[PDB]
């Protein structure tokens, strides 16, 4: 038989909200800035001004402790950072488990993105957090960072006891655009792997990924993405960056699921998937149809659609009153995910 589809509601029209923040954005002079001015607007600009907003509302540093790490990986070691709950009186209790992979486009970014967040939601959740800095683009071409992350996960679930996580109180991965690409990769391969069959994902949470390279949509799909032009030329993320992207991610094969997760030959018996869009975006589409192969795999299965905002708005504009209810409603999902096995 066939299966059901998300279509439209004027998701490529300026939020009422946005147009006015997105006129007093300032936009830099070149047609295209190349990737050290990219990492360098991230790490001047981006990430000061989102922990400057977040700053009245981290919790006390009494109610955290923060904890780095060095893991061996594929040729190298990688930093991972664990956010632990310490609000307790009972300084040995064991908390759920949240695996979070930072955004970037594969080229950009590592645990500075997310940390005030992930502060904020350790002490809110009461469950310990994972970020780690996975490698990035062009310098390691794709599985690498893939590769990374999973080496993170297994980590995570295997010495999860050592920073006060235990995965069978909840196992929730969690990513952020190429970063939730990456984690889509991860929990198939995990679903595969006999070492995660005592400590399994339970839950997984997504915002606006990547999920298939251009090159590889499979033909009868191909119907189904219009935003890929219809948002060709959207705020914060254009077709042309897209193809970018890929192009620097180098997959030599981009037919692979370890690049191109829409294309795993099976999507059955994935965690339950809290999936996050932005309307305004070139990546919209691909990202609904693999929500849609997901949910006629028969996986449980919620969506939450923000029409007329772009990709990433609320790490650009947290200020925002609309970027401030994305990211509540990315904690509710996250809520939501650690409700299935609830403490």
């Amino acid at each position: 038989m066939a299966i059901t589809l998300f279509l439209d509601e004027g998701l490529s029209t300026a939020h009422p909200e946005f147009a006015p923040v997105w006129a007093a954005f300032p936009q830099p002079t070149d047609p295209f800035p190349p990737l050290e001015a990219r990492r360098a607007f991230w790490d001047e600009v981006v990430i000061p001004n989102l922990n400057k907003f977040l700053e009245p509302s981290l919790p006390s540093e009494d109610r955290y402790r923060l904890e780095d790490y060095y893991i061996p990986v594929e040729g190298t070691n990688m930093h991972v950072r664990t956010y632990i709950p310490t609000s307790s009186p009972d300084k040995t209790k064991t908390y759920p488990l949240l695996y979070w992979v930072h955004c970037g486009g594969w080229a950009i970014g590592n645990y500075e993105m997310d940390d005030y967040d992930l502060r904020i939601i350790c002490d809110k959740l009461q469950v310990c957090a994972v970020s780690i800095d996975y490698r990035l683009t062009p310098e390691s071409s794709s599985p690498t960072g893939a590769k990374d992350v999973y080496a993170g996960l297994k980590w995570a679930a295997a010495n999860a006891g050592s920073f006060n996580a235990d995965p069978k109180k909840g196992f929730v991965i969690a990513g952020q655009s190429a970063g939730g690409n990456l984690s889509l990769i991860a929990a198939h391969w995990a679903r595969d792997d006999p070492f995660f069959a005592n400590t399994p994902l339970t839950g997984q949470l997504v915002q606006y990924p990547p999920t298939c390279h251009p090159e590889a949509m499979p033909e009868e799909y191909k119907s189904c993405i219009k935003s890929m032009e219809e948002c060709r030329d959207a705020p914060l993320l254009s077709k042309k960056e897209v193809y970018w992207f890929n192009e620097l991610a180098n997959p030599a094969d981009p037919h692979d699921p370890s690049f191109s997760p829409l294309l795993f030959p099976s999507h059955a018996n994935l965690p339950p998937l809290f999936f996050m869009s932005c309307g305004w975006d070139p990546l919209r589409d691909e990202g609904l149809l693999y929500h849609a192969l997901v949910k006629e795999a028969g996986v449980e299965t919620r969506m939450t659609m923000y029409p007329g905002v772009p990709h990433a708005f609320h790490m650009l504009f947290r200020s925002m009153k609309l970027a401030q209810k994305f990211q509540e409603e990315t904690i509710e999902g996250m809520s939501w995910l650690f409700s299935k096995t609830p403490q």
